[PDB]
């Protein structure tokens, strides 16, 4: 553990914390889902509640080391107020997101980071038809809350919504979710703007 | 990201952050509202739920800086907790705010800051009458919380508030949607608030 | 803002806080109640919300300066967290408060504070007949939780509760609103009680 | 208020605040509940929820001073955060306990402190006979979470519980209220079982 | 006092805290419920309520003294904010885990950490069955969020749970309840808490 404090003394307390990305170094965020659970739907408000794993991923030039410096240590735990995360959000909730998970994140020496927030999620979704055999189909679309496509570019590894960790008694029943990287343009100003369309069609089981 | 690291440290690290405005140095705040969702309403209590954001605009001379001696950078992003911002606060909630968005604010190199604030909130409205054609109207005040319109003037770009985002299928249809600056007078000087006014309907 | 700057450094920065009242160095804190709503009632638990702004006032002489020393300010805005604050507190609420405002204080160069949390308050009343023309009368008491008399006096500028931003829509109507200073029972303990009569519209 | 910004200095800014007991220096804690409030009765899931303050008392050698070297200040109120506080929980809560008081103890010259935390807890109780004349009894224990007797005692200064702030137009009569410690149970295992029988008014 | 204010000033004041385990130097955690109470199931969302106090050990060099040094004391209770601390969470819990008890461990000189936080947990299971004779059997996974087995190993002292502490007038009856060491395939270990029950 000596060699890993040195790692986490020379990556935190020699340097300002990273200040976010600019035009001049943009970032790329990688995001995923694993949909746990649809627990709730609220047809007096159109509101449902998801429950979810969100993979991100991106790297920093400033997060790098040489394991041979550090006893070979390839990656490390860390918490992630330590570090700078990005503000991935979801555009039409309708409380504030529950963390279900530690806020701690996987470091590699190649500057990769790792985050999984375990959430659960009330969003704008009207459920009507979720009691027939075509189901009902919802969706939100999640990005930076401040920065355009311009300092962060949003990426999938997939358009599939990971399902494997489905909850197999869930009231409700996934016909099919998909994450699609959208972009779009605003009139007032040049840069793209990203996001990730996360679609839900589901009925009741 | 060396020179934005720089930036940052010269705005904020050498002296103490702006201690807001004074009728000396008065500042003015705009507000504009772009509303997303009716969530709720409570006809037992006289609470209704809003889903909106609220855009703040102000400018700060102490938030200047010469582009040309920080790599051309022209604006950045930074925490809220960073800077100040205005106490804008609903005069009617009957819940404390939920935050629903990164509380991060845009600095431009004139000093210029946005910050916009999804929030939902509970407030004082009594629905009666939500059910019919005509739809009811129901509004909740927002203004500073201790600044006066001596040291804060309010005001907004445009009386409609924002509704290219409204939520087309909540359970509410929205019909009207203003947001306009009032001027009060207690018993000597100016209280400025803006009042959004929403008439809204059963879809 | 450089005067102010200066200011705020010169009373915050440059000195050990207030380490709040004592028998030799005793306080007066004023307080008092605008009735925004009474929002909700529940009968099978005997508990009562209500909406209000709570005034309070002190004055500390390590809050003081003179104007002229800094650009002719006379008065303030800083946050709560900045001063010493009392420890005002329900005796009888059911949840903890729940904040409505901004965490911020007026403070003026007499070294007066004015500092006027909103809040919404669970409380134990029974609403029984609340429903009737009589309508039901319930009380909660606001002191504070630590200090004696001997410590923290208070007062209210006057019995009248302020009604004047009650909610008009309602789904309850006041009769009346009062808030007395009352002394209880080692050393005598000061609270406010606020009792409102009401009922419904 | 000089003198007591000297005390506070020289009590909590010079060594590292008590440690809490160990085997060899045990520590007394006594306790005493006032109950204001039976709120609410689930008979759905069998939880209940009290309102009460418990009085918490404890002396410590690092907190004594000589009232003589510090303008014969006797005693002081201070943020609980400010010193050491006893771990003292509900053993049976299904809910995490809700503070109703400011953090804030009184500490006196002979290095005595008093805590009086205002909570409201749900726990497990059936809660079935309460709406006849024979009542329903429920308990709950109270004691130290990581400390056992060879390091914290406890001790109530009477067995009764103070009723005398108990709500008058509460849901609930109380019918009877104890406080008792137990000894249970290398070390010995101490708890307070609070034991409250009540019945619908 | 002053022996233990040495103590933890020596310990905790002059180096770095243990920044967590690595493959090259990899913890054992050991895991234990004690099931005190189905509160609540919620046959509209399959969400079942559960309270229990959760035991967990494990041991730092870093944590480590010599009695003799230190006025005999061979352990004491500290903040668990002052130490590291394994990051085991519920793998299907539908609300954040309520602490229902004071964050504070047990260390021993030897470096032992015991730590057992009360909980309240929302976790996803089908209740249906339940008023039924057979009742109904729901599960949850507990295991590091972060850590592979590779930095984390789990570990019971049995593979029954402590239901010596059941609330005796519960709606519920626990008719079996068990806790599972799993490895899935680095190795993924989970403690897999499964628990029949009915109405009482």
């Amino acid at each position: 553990q000596a060699n890993l404090m040195r790692l986490k003394s020379d990556l935190f307390n020699r340097s300002p914390m990273y200040p976010g990305p600019t035009k001049d170094d943009p970032l790329t965020v990688t995001l995923g889902f694993t949909l746990q659970d649809i627990v709730k739907v609220d047809s007096s408000t159109n509101e449902v509640d998801l429950v979810y794993y969100e993979q991100q991923r991106w790297k920093l030039n400033s997060l790098m080391w040489d394991p041979n410096e550090y006893g070979n240590i390839t990656d490390f735990r860390t918490s992630a107020a330590d570090i700078w995360t990005p503000d991935i959000t979801a555009y039409s909730s309708t409380r504030p997101v529950q963390v279900l998970s530690p806020q701690i994140a996987v470091v590699t020496h190649d500057g990769s980071v790792m985050f999984i927030p375990a959430q659960r999620l009330s969003f704008m979704c009207d459920p009507t038809g979720v009691d027939s055999e075509e189901g009902v189909t919802c969706a939100v679309k999640f990005g930076s809350w401040v920065y355009s496509g311009f300092e962060i570019d949003l990426k999938t590894d997939t358009d599939q919504v990971d399902l494997s960790s489905y909850y197999a008694s869930s009231k409700y029943e996934i016909l099919s979710a998909t994450q699609t990287r959208q972009v779009q343009h605003y009139s007032c100003c040049p840069e793209p703007y990203i996001d990730v369309n996360l679609v839900v069609k589901f009925r009741e089981r």
